[PDB]
């Protein structure tokens, strides 16, 4: 362990970005994108989260896997993510399944993903391949897990959290020693095991793999081989890894970049509609969980050019009243109410509406007399005049999508069976 | 006249936007900074308007001449003019005097800029040069002022737009034919000559000559030598070439772009401070002069990657409201009224503040409980707490800078002196 | 038709590059790549063709269709073609087909993947849509063919050009009456019609088609419910478009853009790999027919950062001789003798070598004391020592590929079942 | 010392490189561009040598002080180090003396240019600040100096290497103890003291302070109002921290990136005009001792797009034969010899020419019949048919500038006086 190591390894790193497969538990949202290019914070995508942190971690080599409704997504990397110099060792490839007869060939799992491209990663020639799930939110810091990987000498380094029990059936739930080596290791569980002395959580992997470039090589085209396999990191070579005792375990605490040493680290995977709400408006709170005014981790975005948030007067010559909510650029809000809500680029609010609780994805439309509350508004929705939403859950619910847990989804395929012509 | 000479006379183009001059009626807003550099918009600065009218007019070689105080025009034009490619055939040159032995050059006129860097401007290969003032505000189309310029069979063409005849004693009045060719120029008279018909207004000159690239540079060194010129495109050539009868004249409304057709043409000098402020807020108002949220004119600018506008419940949990205002992104408004106003980029303003009729230009903190009304907040202002402006005359006189017309003018120097210390 | 014509159609424009689709003829060259991202010049890709004729005809929104084979390519374009900013209605967008369930959909014909993306393409709200092959190498203005289709009132107009009758078997031959209107269309006929008074020569079509935007996306709706359809824009619309007679010929020698008018226009498909070796070879020789060396028409590429061309002694201390040879940046020559060749970027050939019409894509390493006579080495092979190819034609055609004509093509598979270790 | 402080040291750190100086040992070399712009090994300019070392050390914060004749430096600049974002915490600031009340200043010294932007550089909030002289050519890492500088608890660390003492009176000697740490330090002496043990070599300063900023500015602050001082950090400051003790020497062979570890660090700062000539040669020969070839270290400039470098036949139809040279790009070789020369960008040699430990700066053209020998061709020159250099030294005295060890250099100046018009 040299004074000069904590550099000079992430220039000697890869990383992969799963991006590529669909949020099944998303419903409509994810219908026509890939989960990775989800909106987020107003001006976002959930890939710029799993991406920044390479950037500010000395990690300037990216391999964006995707298979699913990847044309917003490559037209965003594209457009965002297109500054760098292959010539100063820094790219972000996008590895798409390559076609050759139609369709012969699509990637079969997650780790069937890395082994049709393993022809183009062996020429980075890169000893610590990072293997980032870019479906997730968080704020980490890959050159303090490479050094725990390097300092402990592990092969492979699963990043882990605790998480409650109830939710532990949805991630890789674990079990570590006093050397944080792995010892039990399994998939999505039907009965999470809980961790020693914490009776009511489970110690959850994040889909945060750092691997040995030797190793991974050398494990995947023996585990391509098996028929039995169902190609996957944490329902086939995890497990691998732990029966052989060479899988060791990172604590997401320490790698953890935060601006209040107090709390606890923040991990959002987006899962349902219900989680995707609350995370948005959590922006929105007077102190959120999530900084996103910190200057020394900063998250790269299609700096799209846009003009200031506009506030006019409604058709009657009155005032519109704000509360607790993010106007990102574009918007015109013409003298509404707005409420603990979140609009995104391109809003264009008309008078007389009523918005609470609420996130309204770019280029909507609302319409003169609405009343929205707790609802997820899809992209380009042109939301008719006098429409009523979230004060009837039997109405909503016979309309629109409804969670379980009250939240309602409008997209425009849902808006034009109800007959609105929204081609605007 | 060709019908594929519309395209190519952009290509045989060069632009040369006169950025230096300090615009000394703008007083202590141009102290620190160049006339061009001044922020307007929300977002842009002057002198995105004289060269998104070049890239929207094909002209994509420009010539930036810069004297005073360029810092933070350079550094514009370096992070938003510099997506330009050589060996397209396009660039953003920036061709500030040459100094060597010990601070030697410096030129002597507006036309003794364009001489020095006669050597670099006839690699270009140009046959015709547009001469641009870039201190200016408007949405005009070169490629229908060349071709105007070259069916005529004219050597320089002057845009030429009418103005009340109270305020043409600071612009350059001529007088046209039936033909529009210049019969009598007078730069910057007394008393200013009216037109025929129109007796309270006069033909004024805006600073736009199109030149015969062959002719320029044959009357700048026939101009050079000259040792009781004034070295002035106004002063000495422009009535030098008129006496030849070499000079036409293009009316502005035909090379205009404005999306309101029944409309006059929009032409903003921002000469005073007074005009300064009046032009941000017709932005903020119901019906704006100046269409930005044009996508077949758009106007190119520094994309600053900024969060979204965020307004937040004051100390005591109520309300903000909001009135025909402008809140550019970064912005954190925590519950207070803002009304006819325009916040730039990063404004800061605390609880319980009044802003009526203000301008915010960026990085502005405003201190709780402060009432701000017909004023101009310099960048990076740090407003105190309980600070009353634009209510006693008297009483903002004497602390700040106040026009003859009621504006205020707030700077850092000026709230230094005050004791206010301005280091955040 | 106004005098401010020729500028503004290229803005209501967007081009349709239908890059994807591999080139049969073209034997193993595009085994791993798709046609259009086949080497060419020493620097560039064949789709810097179709592309660069976009730009500097004004048309700065492109669509690049892509199935076969497209991580080269759209890895081109991120690094190359990746400098607009869509504020300024300019883009260059990926539209790959889009896969829900793992090779579900996967464009059946050329016109079936301009259907597949006809919800992205509305929402450009272009006019005029050119239909661009990609694969294809020439130098067009399409602002000079646009007001063609203009003047003459057309609903569609395909860009036609002579070609020997031996050759039109494999292009689209019509016959046009007086006013260039198309009377008679057959796609790929077994018998080419001759032109009238050129019995030797055919009418052929290039596959560059300029549609009004509002007849071709009723065409499209009105021939994907056609199951009998190929799907295909030669094969099945044109016939339909010429049928109804609203089908015009633009003639290529107008809209061409050569440095000598006494020339005639520059046509090469790079059909089969004769001419693939015969086009660039063609760079090589003393007076190119293909001028690359021009400024009013420059074509834009990945302009790699690559160290200059350095030429060293050999093992014994001796000079290395060149004739009529491209050796592009990054290459290493130790003394050998270079003829009639194109080296691209990072060739390494060692000492002793003799290499006589040849093309070396890219990171080849020639070993010391190879023969090398009418060959295309391809990417990254490793020749090994004493190798001897162009000699023996009983040889060579039991080793690597060899046409008809006498032309090799070496590649890494080839030279890996001959037992070279060609792993560097 | 933490394990992660050796990549968060770059983050607080903020390079200022001195770009501005005239390098007058040059004599007509920098007559029209500053010393750091100085062409060098074919596509670079030195300024790319104290900038890549930088971004390479991770410091992505530099300051670029600019003065004499830097519109080359500027343009420079401002096409091949204008890829950066400040959203990300990383720019390629422009601080050339800021000009008001007509070109009153200027700076007064080197470290009277760095105090005019000390409220600049303030806004950066920078703990290290590190001090670059950019006229020089060397590959560093900064990364490593700031480390040794953090370990010793210096506020001032002088990167140190030996020189001979014949060449040592240019440069700032010391002397130093055991724990180096400076105690005898003098600014350019007539005698430069040898160090211990080698009475040959001294211990020169190589321009590259590193600081603590809070020491700094309270340095230069105490410093400016100094009637007696000259404002230079070698001439003023360095004895001044010096003489209090807090003043430590690093030794450069340890920062030193190179790719043998068994030579010796690589530093040329091209003083006079034959160790510029020396100094690209280095380059051309078999073995070079500054590799450029290196991909862990890469150096980064203007990615100019130039096509390949083109060999072709003489008038007669004969070989041109090449022996340890480089050949850039756009370069046009007609079948001539050359030797031990560097042509750059864009130098057209016609035939019958004869090039012997030449350097032809970009876009010169050589005529048919000439002669070249041991001289340095200024960019743009056009030498005219049978021209010969470097045969009669008594012959080029006259004509040319001939340094005393018989390098040769052409100017465009030169060759216009002797009436050779240069109007290509
Ligand atoms: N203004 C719009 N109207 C309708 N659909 C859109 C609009 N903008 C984007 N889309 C489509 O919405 C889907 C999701 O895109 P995005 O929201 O960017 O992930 C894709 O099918 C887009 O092509
Ligand atoms: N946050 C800041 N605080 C104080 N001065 C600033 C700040 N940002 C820019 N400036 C200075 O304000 C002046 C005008 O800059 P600008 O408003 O960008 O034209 C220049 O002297 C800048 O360096
Ligand atoms: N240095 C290399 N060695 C082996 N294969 C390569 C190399 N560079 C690119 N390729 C592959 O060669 C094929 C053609 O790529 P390209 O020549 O860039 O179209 C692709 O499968 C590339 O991944
Ligand atoms: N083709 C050219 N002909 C004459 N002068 C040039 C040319 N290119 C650049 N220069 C000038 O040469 C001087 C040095 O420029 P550079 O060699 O780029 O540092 C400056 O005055 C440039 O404007």
């Amino acid at each position: 362990d040299h004074l000069m190591l904590a550099r000079q390894l992430p220039l000697k790193s890869v990383a992969l970005i799963l991006a590529g497969g669909r949020g099944t538990r998303l419903k409509d949202l994810t219908n026509k994108r890939a989960k990775p290019a989800v909106h987020f914070g107003g001006k976002f995508r959930i890939i710029d989260f799993a991406l920044s942190n390479c950037i500010n971690s000395g990690i300037r080599r990216m391999g964006v896997i995707t298979q699913y409704q990847s044309h917003t997504l490559v037209q965003h990397i594209q457009r965002g993510w297109s500054f760098f110099n292959e010539e100063m060792n820094e790219f972000v490839d996008l590895l798409p399944a390559q076609q050759r007869m139609k369709g012969e060939n699509w990637y079969r799992g997650t780790a069937d993903a890395v082994t049709q491209n393993l022809d183009i990663i062996r020429r980075y020639k890169a000893e610590y391949v990072v293997i980032l799930a870019g479906d997730h939110i968080y704020k980490q810091d890959y050159s303090r897990m490479l050094i725990d990987h390097v300092e402990k000498g592990a092969r492979c380094t699963v990043a882990c959290m605790p998480v409650p029990i109830e939710e532990a059936s949805a991630f890789g739930v674990m079990a570590v020693d006093e050397n944080d080596k792995i010892i039990e290791f399994v998939e999505k569980p039907a009965n999470p095991p809980s961790m020693p002395n914490d009776p009511s959580k489970s110690l959850a992997s994040m889909g945060i793999y750092v691997f040995d470039a030797d190793y991974l090589y050398e494990l995947l085209e023996e585990d391509d081989r098996d028929e039995n396999s169902s190609h996957d990191f944490g329902k086939d070579l995890i497990p691998k890894i732990t029966e052989a005792g060479l899988a060791y375990a990172h604590p997401f605490p320490l790698s953890c970049v935060q601006s209040d040493p107090d709390a606890e680290p923040y991990w959002r995977d987006v899962g349902t509609l219900e989680a995707y709400w609350k995370a948005n408006l959590d922006l929105a709170s007077v102190v959120p969980e999530l900084d996103m005014y910190d200057r020394n981790w900063p998250i790269r975005t299609y700096n799209e050019s846009l003009p200031p948030a506009k506030f006019v007067q409604d058709r009657s010559g009155s005032h519109g009243m704000t509360l607790n909510s993010l106007v990102s650029g574009g918007c015109v809000i013409s003298g509404s109410v707005v409420v603990q809500s979140v609009l995104f680029s391109r809003v264009r609010v008309n008078s007389f509406c009523n918005i609470d609780s609420a996130v309204l994805l770019p280029e909507v439309w609302v319409g003169r007399s609405c009343r929205l509350r707790r609802c997820v508004i899809d992209r380009a929705c042109v939301i008719p005049e006098g429409m009523v939403i979230g004060e009837n859950a039997e109405e909503d619910a016979r309309r629109f999508y409804r969670s379980e847990e009250g939240i309602v989804l409008v997209t425009r395929e849902m808006l034009r069976k109800l007959g609105h012509k929204q081609e605007r």
